[PDB]
């Protein structure tokens, strides 16, 4: 463990940036803290917490993820990988929760929030499932500026690793839509070269990544490592350079530190 502790910090001061890991290991409960409690910017990572927010209405509200939202030129943003590929047409919840999901559409995101209520009603969402700490405060593409010491949009790799959690094998949603989570986690389509590439190909896994200013790089998953107790892991990264590049590599190698032997 210690011998974690000593990589992740060598592994922190090699990057030049700012490191946070939170790893739960459901077998027994152990915890991999590293700068754990401090706030980072979640930028897309926060599209979980959102779709989760959709999910649990559906508990109660019979096919609402069947209802039909228009796609219009004006919504679009500054990614819109799916999205633009329906203009002047309609999308259900579910297609843009997957499209929010898998492909991080800035467009699909919005369009979840404009259901919602607006972010507001995202954080209240995380409030009434125990995170206190989790925040959103505005829409896309502004969510993602990640300024060093601005608290908007943000949670720390702890609190998240625990609603992730709580929200994928725990009971903070339903049965139905615990499976549609998990199901939607693990068909994304960008994390390949983060928490995934640190862990052994075989191994079965579900995340949402991020990629925002400040060289903001993140991830959050959940790993089930063959036949063992799954393991929920965030690695959340952040540099002192607002147009920063991206360090994919720095979350696998984070990921291969703390889940190696397991
Ligand atoms: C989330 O943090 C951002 C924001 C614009 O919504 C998006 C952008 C991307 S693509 C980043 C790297 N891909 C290729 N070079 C992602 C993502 O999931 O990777 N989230």
């Amino acid at each position: 463990v210690q011998q974690v502790q000593k990589k992740l910090a060598a592994l922190e001061k090699q990057s030049g940036g700012r490191l946070g890991v939170a790893l739960i290991n459901t077998a027994d409960n152990s915890q991999v803290l590293y700068r754990a409690d401090e706030r980072f910017a979640m930028c897309s990572t926060s599209k979980v917490m959102t779709a989760a927010a959709v999910l649990k209405q559906s508990e109660t509200h019979d096919g609402i993820l069947q209802q039909k939202m228009t796609i219009k030129k004006a919504d679009l943003t500054n990614w819109n990988p799916v999205t633009e590929k329906y203009v002047g047409n309609t999308m259900t919840l579910a297609e843009l929760s997957a499209a929010t999901l898998q492909y991080s559409d800035n467009t699909a995101m919005n369009k979840l929030l404009a259901h919602l209520g607006g972010p507001g009603n995202v954080t209240a969402f995380a409030r009434s499932i125990g995170d206190t700490t989790f925040r959103l405060d505005r829409k896309e593409p502004e969510l993602n500026t990640a300024i060093p010491g601005d608290e908007r949009d943000t949670t720390s790799p702890l609190a998240m690793a625990k609603s992730l959690r709580k929200l994928t094998l725990g009971d903070a949603l339903a049965g139905p839509q615990r499976a549609q989570l998990v199901d939607w986690l693990k068909g994304n389509t960008t994390g390949g070269q983060s928490i995934r590439a640190g862990l052994p190909a075989h191994w079965v896994v579900g995340d949402k990544t991020g990629a925002c200013d400040y060289g903001t790089t993140n991830d959050i998953a959940v790993i089930w490592p063959e036949d063992r107790a799954p393991l929920v892991l965030v690695t959340y990264f952040t540099q002192p350079q607002q147009d920063a590049k991206w360090r994919k590599d720095v979350l696998a190698a984070a990921a291969k530190i703390v889940t190696e032997g397991k």
